[PDB]
């Protein structure tokens, strides 16, 4: 009850910033997560022993893939922590509980392969979940872990509050399917610009949480350039392995996934910044002005990729 997590001074200060990198010491990531829950939610939100058992079972159900790993989980939760801390009064008690957990769980049991690859492979999960294949899986793994003995971090909630938090988590995890991001953001753009955006409308809150989930999920592009650049290596290490596996199925992969087309990476990053990232953080900044540092950091990294194409690096 009286037991705070405390971080060294440099982390205590930098963890509050959007561009914080959680560092290479894996053993400190559980502690960093608990710290963020305690400041974001309260020391009373979860029973410490249940929360610790929950975190460690989540960690175990992430795989040793180059990018969609336990470090991604905690990184995406930190971006959500920074959004929630900069927007103190906009979110409910259940939202604060649900969203950090949603972010920690959002890529549970990821194999390093896209929905497209599972569908072309004819993976059993593509028969069980026809759209948002991996995301329905990640939600299913989240419910499985919550149901392990001593892992029910929500046990003090009422039956209807429990249903509400699991519903926040489900929609938040489904929203990380980038296929769903484009339509979600277009609707949020129209709603904001015609002035119809209403944060008391649940269907509107759902849309805004979805965009937050995309923003946190993509937050590699909002880090300082040396972090962004080195993270891109891990992202492409998965895509190129998927590309190799497409070639094994007799299917030319898209260029993004073809290791023979490394030279097209700088132009592909520009497309991604211009079509996905910048528009994502722009609409987020319009709805939640204190998230502007994410857009600024994203624009700085766009300018760094432009310099790579100009052979300035
Ligand atoms: C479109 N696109 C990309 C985008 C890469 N990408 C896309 C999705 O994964 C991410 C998730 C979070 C943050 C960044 C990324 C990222 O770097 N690289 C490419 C190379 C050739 C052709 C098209 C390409
Ligand atoms: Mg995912
Ligand atoms: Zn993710």
């Amino acid at each position: 009850g009286l037991m705070q997590f405390t971080l060294p001074v440099r982390l205590c200060k930098e963890i509050e910033l959007f561009h914080f990198d959680i560092g290479p010491f894996e053993n400190m990531w559980p502690g960093i997560f608990v710290y963020m829950v305690h400041r974001s939610c309260g020391t009373s939100c979860f029973e410490l022993e249940k929360l610790c058992r929950f975190i460690m079972s989540v960690k175990k159900n992430y795989r040793r893939v180059p990018y969609h790993n336990w470090k991604h989980a905690v990184t995406v939760a930190h971006c959500m922590y920074a959004i929630l801390q900069n927007n103190h009064t906009l979110f409910t008690d259940l939202e604060r509980k649900g969203l950090l957990i949603a972010c920690l769980c959002h890529d549970l049991d990821h194999r390093g392969f896209s929905n497209s690859y599972l569908q072309k492979f004819d993976h059993p999960l593509a028969a069980l979940y026809s759209t948002s294949t991996m995301e329905q899986h990640h939600f299913s793994q989240t419910v499985s872990i919550l149901q392990l003995e001593g892992h029910n971090i929500f046990s003090t909630l009422s039956s209807s509050e429990y249903e509400q938090v699991l519903e926040i988590i489900r929609k938040a995890i489904i929203a990380t399917d980038l296929a769903l991001y484009f339509g979600n953001r277009k609707q949020l753009e129209e709603m904001y610009q015609t002035g119809s955006l209403n944060l008391n409308n649940q269907s509107h809150r759902d849309r805004v949480i979805g965009l937050m989930m995309t923003a946190c999920d993509l937050c590699s592009v909002t880090k300082l350039w040396p972090v962004t650049k080195l993270t891109a290596n891990d992202i492409y290490a998965e895509f190129w392995a998927e590309g190799d596996e497409m070639k094994k199925l007799g299917i030319q992969p898209i260029p993004m996934m073809d290791r023979d087309k490394k030279d097209e990476v700088p132009q592909g990053q520009l497309g991604f910044y211009n079509a996905v990232a910048i528009p994502c953080y722009t609409t987020l900044t319009q709805i939640l002005p204190p998230t502007e540092p994410l857009l600024k950091a994203c624009r700085d990294n766009l300018s760094q990729w432009e310099k790579v194409i100009r052979g300035e690096e």
